[PDB]
Order: structure tokens, then C-alpha cells, then sequence
């Protein structure tokens, strides 16, 4: 896959939650191999919730593809 192959929260899609307030957060997308902003709800959600572009890529960074995988 990517070099990140262990399913960390960053590999997991993000969620808003049952709330109705809209809190901007950042989430990593392995399908985009990058982080993007998203609408979050400030209540229950998944762990793929970052404070910035920075913190998100810092959690799941890109490195040169020293393919340990196929």
C-alpha cells in the first residue's frame, strides 16, 4: 500500500458525530495519501481528528517510497 500499512487512526475515515455544531478539523486520507480539512461536530467521532495540516501529516508523514511492501 502506502508505506503506512498498519491501520493507525489516520488510515480510518473521519466522522462528524451526532452533534449539529460544525468544528473544522483535519484528517489523513490514505486514498489521497495526504491530509485534508473536514467538518467535525465536537462530540463523539473517530481518532482521525487533527488540529492542523501540520499535526496530521506529522502523525502520518510521507517519506520516499522505500517500498517494504510489493
Amino acid at each position: 500500500e502506502a508505506e503506512a500499512e498498519f491501520t493507525d487512526a489516520c488510515v480510518l475515515p473521519a466522522v462528524q458525530g451526532p452533534c449539529r455544531g460544525w468544528e473544522p478539523r483535519w484528517a489523513y486520507s490514505p486514498l489521497l495519501q495526504q491530509c485534508h480539512p473536514f467538518v467535525y461536530g465536537g462530540c463523539e467521532g473517530n481518532g482521525n481528528n487533527f488540529h492542523s495540516r501540520e499535526s496530521c501529516e506529522d502523525a502520518c508523514p510521507v517519506v520516499d517510497h522505500h517500498h517494504h511492501h510489493h
